């Protein structure tokens, strides 16, 4: 709320007058205006209120009020005037401070020293930006001077309705303290339920995503069933606390619906006894009331307005400490220039980042680069090289070392702004602009002359000195002046979105070329032959070396292939051969090649529809009981409220005649305490079953999707589409819409209409010639000009809008501009934003200020009108008063509270949309699906364990070109061990998925003589165990992930097959021993430990095949020997069969069959041979004596 806010920002003082401080002085005082200009519209319902009694009491007793009508349209056309100057005063301040904010942001990301680019880069800052900029505009328009208005309101009725009586109001008034203190002890009960409702659903959350990311362990040990437990479990308390929680978020409408009907009784009975104690007449009693009760509603819409400002201040806050950042490479315009260019001399760099701040990347970086000759690097990909041209040019800054210049000069002297002039970047991409290819040539002086004017502003008209003669020239060196002819428009013609219609090879010609024209002197080549061939290269650099200037220039090259430096005058090949850097082979080519047989003598060796939702309405057309108590409430509520209207309107006329007037109250005030007593429980019993069946569609549709995504087979799994980020992003929050959406829009338009048929039907019954008037105006006034949607309409386009384009290419070639070119557009945005502003801008304010104007003085005129005709139809004789006063107030108090209630609907029409998303993921039918009870029925007793495949032809169908397998075709024997080699990744782990029924297919597999898919697979998949490379544990106890699948299962049986695993001493070093709540996937053990529990998990089942790979891969030390022990161990006992995956010849050579895999040609693999078992280790040529001698 406010009073937290207010709190925060009381202690640093961030300031309520900090957008209102850039600004000149003819916008200082545009604020002002428009401040006078809304305290003055602050007193037409002080008039109005006052004058409200006085009309009805002249009208109801045979006199005029043609004088009164005349002094309220005045006010209407004055009011009218305020409200249409202050729109406009208002929207252009907010122009003026959206574009400063902008035009100082972009500055201040152009000084950035690169240190902060790498951490901050690019796109996210656009991206920021924006954001920033829709907080701080759509909190400081025209909503916040619709502050001063109510509280002037406030203040005026208050004090008008008090002088008159000062017992009465005081009285009235008493009642709302109630409201307050209502309010704050029900949010307590909300929220202390709410919040426990929070805590017991991430809990389904991460079983939702712990369980879909694990498929292949949950169908492998058959434990579909054990996690529905869970969720069906964690979601019940959910709901019976968010119940709780709406049941007290309902009783309070009611209870605010039903106390403003015990003080408006409250109010009319003191009246009617102050009147007779004294006799101050009958018509200053009917506006205190109007007056006292209308001041509060002014505070329940004052709040929101202040919190957007709030958060326009905290989000300006935001921005202008990135705008007073410290770049600590500033251009202060004070460096003392060189003459001309001569010995980069490093002396013992060292660099470390402000990130991590102690890994360490050089040791004894130090030499020299004399002018004019050339030089050479070739390394690894980066330890070192990138940042040394990132610090010739100046980027970052040495730590520790100097790079003084000429032996006279330090680089912290040299100016930065003259440095980078002299300097040629070609880097490996082009960076290329969309304009034209003359342009991007002529790129390169604007940064040049601008050196000239300065030492002598010129900036607009000294770019016209650039001549379009050295492009000639500069194209014919660079050979591309062939090319410019063979197209149209030679040097107009205009390239795509980021230079994507030509060639990449001519792309980076012109790139060269943009670097050659300056006559560049430290010319920093890069990567430029990525693509191309040598011949264009040297032919550059023929020209380069050869251009005037060659005798002090420094070139330099970073490339991989060894061709390009072929010739050189030197050569730094470094490596940091790990916590530092360093020179290991310098010296030209001629005096390395042969010398050492070092690394580089190894480099240049090598290389040199309608039915989808009556589903739902079905579902809910059930609740016979829930349902009929919302049509009576809804009836109550409907019927009750109107006649509200028409009883104070007989109490109105029956309060100007002393006579009988005590009886009347008596009898007219009971009848509203029983009315407020009614709607008190037809609001509290409608509000909360609402959501008692919102609840129920949800908790039937989620365990339904899930269910039904379970049991699904795996190349449901396999697919793109189908993955668990999505699938769990639907089941909350689509349901959670299908919870509010319907069935809350479903209610909302039942009491509109039957409010809307009731209130017209017996107000035209009354008085048949006002009500149609009184439509006819409704009508053509919200369905023709309807000003609010036209508002939102003309505003949501122009937010959602070439400088839209210009920031676009600029962040993405951010490189060059660093390089040269700064201003060019800085003060050029200006431009293309104020060429844009005015033409439209004015047209679209003097609009929209006429469409404000008339929405804030519309509903009196048609008042007016109303009395105005009224009176005119009774002083001819036609109709009667009663009549009219029972037919008006009908149209005014229920369009207000049908305007009230319609403003509390939710995203409807994408509930109705996702829905046809999601429904067939939980109808769409499986096809191996484990509910099934077909095939032959299998006891464990006759079991040999004869595992035999004939001929198998595999290929997955996410990549149908990579067939894997190839007429595979062995045997494995019956209580014995049969090993596997072969090449390693040559996709060994599909063996086992498909001998479990992951994927059908062609081939066969059999098991004792008969074919799989004929063995009603629940059993099938209750006798094999699976040891995979990574085990998984859920986020339970460590009991129960042992007794995953197997249920009855005792504590001792856990001690017993954990004794075998060599586990029983851990757990019993440690409180909580069985009991041990460990984290998710496991992450709170160690991996010696992981995998034994999952030995233990496979060997509870006492299954009679075992399935293991490789158990002690990547281990520890302790826990890989008592692993081994185990292996060794269970291998003894000759009663399962058992088939391993290993590579360890002290495993292999117990073993008594060895199966090799080969895949000579990539379309298959088969069996080079059968059954080595160590007796063939030497007979022919194989691979077994390979594999058994290389390990």
């Amino acid at each position: 709320s406010t009073a937290e806010l207010f709190r925060k920002i009381k202690n640093e003082k961030i300031s309520f007058f900090l957008p209102f401080k850039c600004l000149p002085a003819q916008h200082r005082k545009l604020l002002f205006i428009s401040f006078v200009c809304a305290v003055l519209s602050g007193g037409t319902l002080p008039f109005f209120i006052s004058v409200f009694g006085v009309i009805l009491k002249n009208m109801n007793l045979g006199d005029d009020i043609n004088p009164i009508i005349l002094s309220l349209v005045s006010i209407g056309l004055v009011q009218f005037i305020l409200s249409m100057i202050s729109s406009y005063c208002m929207d252009v301040i907010t122009s003026k401070i959206l574009k400063t904010l902008k035009l100082e942001y972009l500055r201040s990301v152009f000084y950035q020293d690169g240190q902060f680019h790498d951490n901050n880069p690019g796109s996210k800052l656009r991206s920021d930006l924006d954001f920033y900029l829709e907080q701080v505009s759509s909190g400081i328009g025209t909503k916040f001077i619709t502050i001063f208005t109510y509280a002037s309101s406030f203040l005026g009725l208050y004090i008008w309705s008090l002088i008159k009586n000062a017992r009465l109001t005081l009285c009235i008034t008493c009642v709302f303290p109630l409201i307050y203190v209502c309010g704050v002890i029900c949010n307590k009960k909300v929220k202390l339920n709410k919040k426990t409702s929070l805590l017991y659903n991430n809990n389904t959350m991460s079983i939702i995503e712990e369980a879909l990311m694990g498929i292949r362990t949950v169908a492998s040990y058959c434990g579909e069933k054990t996690i529905l437990n869970k969720f069906n479990l964690s979601e019940t308390f959910y709901s019976k606390y968010i119940l709780k929680a709406n049941f007290v978020e309902a009783l309070h409408i009611g209870l605010i619906n039903g106390l403003i009907l015990v003080s408006y009784a409250f109010g009319f009975w003191y009246g009617t006894r102050i009147i007779i104690n004294s006799a101050f007449n009958g018509a200053s009693v009917i506006s205190i009331l109007l007056g006292v009760l209308i001041s509060m509603f002014m505070l329940t819409i004052i709040l929101p307005n202040i919190t957007e400002y709030m958060k326009a201040l905290e989000a300006t806050n935001s921005l202008y400490e990135i705008i007073n950042r410290k770049p600590l490479v500033e251009n202060n315009d004070d460096g003392e220039t060189l003459p001309n260019i001569k010995k980069i001399e490093f002396k013992n760099v060292r660099f470390h980042y402000d990130t991590r701040k102690d890994v360490e990347i050089y040791k004894d970086l130090s030499f020299t680069l004399k002018e004019g000759k050339t030089y050479a690097f070739v390394g690894e990909s980066g330890c070192g090289k990138s940042t040394i041209l990132k610090l010739i040019e100046r980027l970052y800054d040495p730590t520790e070392g100097d790079i003084i210049v000429n032996d006279s000069h330090n680089l912290k002297d040299i100016n930065l702004k003259w440095w980078r002039s002299k300097i040629g970047v070609v880097s490996q991409d082009p960076l290329l602009f969309s304009n034209s290819i003359k342009n991007n040539i002529k790129y390169s002086l604007y940064s040049l002359k601008d050196l000239e004017a300065m030492e002598n502003l010129e900036m607009k008209k000294e770019y016209q000195t650039i001549k379009d003669s050295d492009v000639v020239d500069v194209s014919k060196k660079v050979l591309i002046h062939d090319f410019v002819s063979s197209l149209p428009d030679k040097y107009d013609t205009l390239v795509g979105s980021n230079a994507s219609k030509l060639s990449g090879g001519q792309k980076q010609r012109i790139s060269i070329a943009r670097a050659i024209m300056r006559n560049p002197k430290i010319l920093i080549l890069d990567e430029a032959t990525s693509s191309l061939d040598n011949k264009s290269e040297y032919l550059v650099q023929k020209t380069i070396n050869n251009l005037k200037g060659n005798e002090n220039r420094i070139t330099i090259i970073i490339a991989h292939r060894l061709s390009t430096i072929r010739y050189a005058n030197t050569i730094f090949v470094l490596s940091n051969r790990n916590e530092g850097s360093y020179i290991i082979e310098q010296g030209t080519h001629d005096s390395l090649m042969k010398n050492k047989n070092g690394i580089y003598h190894l480099m240049i060796n090598n290389q040199k529809a309608p039915n989808n939702l009556r589903i739902i309405y079905k579902e809910i057309f059930s609740y016979k009981k829930d349902v009929t108590i919302i049509f009576f409430s809804i009836l109550v509520a409907g019927g009750l409220y109107p006649v509200f209207a028409l009883l104070y309107a007989r109490y109105v006329s029956t309060l100007f005649d002393f006579a009988n007037l005590e009886y009347n109250s008596n009898k007219y005030s009971i009848y509203i305490l029983l009315i407020a007593i009614a709607m008190f429980i037809s609001e509290t019993l409608k509000n909360y079953y609402n959501n008692k069946i919102g609840e129920k569609v949800e908790k039937t549709m989620k365990r339904r999707l899930f269910e039904n995504i379970l049991y699904q087979e795996m190349s449901f799994f396999d697919q793109d589409k189908n993955t668990p980020g999505v699938l769990s992003a639907h089941i909350n929050r689509d349901v959670h819409l299908l919870k509010t959406g319907l069935v809350n829009n479903i209610v909302i338009f039942s009491h509109f209409i039957m409010l809307f048929l009731v209130s017209m039907v017996m107000s035209f019954y009354f008085c048949p010639i006002v009500a149609a008037v009184l439509t006819f105006i409704y009508f053509i006034n919200m369905r023709v000009f309807a000003v609010r949607a036209r508002l939102t309409k003309s505003k949501e386009i122009e937010k959602k809008e070439d400088p839209s384009f210009l920031i676009q290419e600029a962040f993405y070639n951010m490189h060059t501009v660093i390089n040269y070119g700064l201003e060019d557009y800085f003060c050029n945005l200006i431009e293309k934003a104020i060429d844009y502003k005015n033409k439209g801008q004015k047209r679209r304010i003097i609009v929209n200020a006429a469409l404000w104007g008339f929405s804030q003085s519309a509903q009196l005129f048609i008042n007016s009108f109303a009395y105005w005709f009224g009176s005119f139809l009774i002083k001819r004789g036609t109709i009667l008063v009663d009549d009219f006063m029972k037919s008006l107030f009908t149209f005014i108090f229920t369009g207000s509270y049908a305007g009230k209630l319609m403003s509390l609907k939710g995203d409807s029409e994408n509930a109705k949309l996702s829905f046809e998303k999601y429904y067939p993921l939980m109808i769409r039918k499986s096809n191996i699906d484990v509910r099934d009870d077909g095939g032959i029925r299998i006891n464990k007793n006759l079991i040999k364990g004869k595992v035999d495949i004939k001929d198998v032809n595999f290929r997955y169908i996410s990549r149908p070109n990579v067939p894997i397998y190839k007429n595979l075709s062995f045997t494995c024997d019956s209580k014995k061990t049969t090993a596997i080699v072969g090449e390693t990744g040559s996709g060994k782990s599909t063996f086992m998925n498909l001998l479990l029924r992951f994927y059908d297919l062609n081939g066969e597999i059999l098991l004792d003589d008969i074919n799989i898919c004929d063995y009603n697979l629940r059993d099938l998949r209750n006798l094999f165990s699976i040891v995979s490379q990574e085990p998984m544990l859920f986020n339970m106890s460590i009991y129960e992930n042992i007794k995953f699948g197997r249920e009855d299962a005792t504590l001792e049986d856990v001690k017993r097959v954990s004794k075998f695993a060599a586990i029983d001493e851990f757990i019993e070093s440690l409180p909580n021993k069985y009991d041990t709540n460990v984290g998710p996937y496991g992450k709170s053990l160690s991996g010696g430990q992981k995998q034994r529990i999952a030995i233990a998990r496979a060997l509870l089942r006492e299954p009679k095949i075992l399935l293991l790979d490789e158990a002690t891969s990547s281990l520890d030390s302790n826990s890989e020997k008592l692993i081994e022990k185990t292996i060794v161990d269970i291998k003894d006992k000759a009663d399962k069969t058992i088939i391993t995956i290993a590579h360890r010849i002290a495993s292999i050579k117990r073993s008594d069959k060895i199966v090799v895999f080969n895949n000579p040609d990539r379309n298959g693999t088969f069996v080079q041979s059968h059954g080595t078992h160590d007796e063939l280790l030497s007979a022919q040529d194989g691979i077994y004596k390979k594999y058994v001698k290389l390990a």
